[PDB]
């Protein structure tokens, strides 16, 4: 696979796993542009800047130098070199991180990190399939039913069931205008399903 590979969908649907899995299997990295907005939400918070003042966040960003480092294990994101990464998965970031990545800004600074890796490798996102890389040979959309990414999420929060899928619903609503699936990618449904089968039909597909 000397291309490009996305794997987009909501929140705990499974991209994260499937694609460090499948790039590991390929040979390639794989990115995760959501920890760029992660990390974009996170540092606003932690700099006191107002979450609706674009210039002062981007002036932040493209000044501290924040960086995505992409290796098999997973990927981690550098702020002056510092690694943020274990900050960057509490509730607290999930609950504010949509506001922060519906600023044009925001999405066109991800995206140019995104864009200065040299295929290839698996993108994971929401619109990597659609607005990142439109171009991508192989282009999957993961899917699941909220309570069952409510399920997953839960083990990985402090926070109980409920809330979490309260939380997720919500997360997913204000994520929709970057969340369509590009119309040529394989929709999977992975409710039901193991890591290693969602890993396994991704490749096989790649594979064909
Ligand atoms: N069939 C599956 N496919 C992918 N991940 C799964 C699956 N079943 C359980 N998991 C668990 O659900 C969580 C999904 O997290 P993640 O990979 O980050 O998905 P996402 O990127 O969509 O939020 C992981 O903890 C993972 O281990
Ligand atoms: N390409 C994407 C990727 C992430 N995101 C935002 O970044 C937040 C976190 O993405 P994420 O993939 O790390 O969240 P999870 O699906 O991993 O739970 C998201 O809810 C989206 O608001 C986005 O707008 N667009
Ligand atoms: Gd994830």
């Amino acid at each position: 696979m000397r291309g490009i590979v996305t794997i987009d969908g909501p929140s705990a649907s499974g991209k994260s796993s499937v694609a460090r899995r499948v790039a590991a299997a390929l040979g390639v990295p794989y990115l995760s542009s959501g920890l760029l907005y992660r990390a974009a939400a996170f540092l606003a918070l932690r700099a006191g800047v107002d979450p609706g003042d674009e210039e002062g966040l981007l002036a932040l960003l493209e000044g501290l130098g924040v960086r995505l480092l992409a290796q098999a294990e997973g990927n981690r994101v550098l702020a002056d070199g510092e690694d943020l990464t274990s900050f960057l998965h509490t509730p607290e970031v999930d609950r504010v991180v949509s506001a922060v990545a519906r600023l044009p800004g925001v999405r066109a600074w991800v995206n140019r990190r995104l864009k200065e890796v040299p295929p290839p490798f698996v993108a994971e996102g929401r619109d990597m399939g659609t607005a990142v890389f439109p171009e991508a040979a192989h282009k999957f959309y993961l899917t699941a039913s909220p309570e069952v990414r409510a399920w997953r999420r839960a083990r990985e929060r402090p926070q109980a069931y409920e809330e979490v899928l309260r939380d997720l619903l919500r997360r997913d609503e204000r994520d929709k205008a970057q969340s369509a699936p590009a119309p040529d990618a394989l929709v999977l449904d992975t409710g039901g399903m193991t890591l290693d089968e969602v890993v396994a039909w991704v490749l096989a597909h790649i594979r064909r």
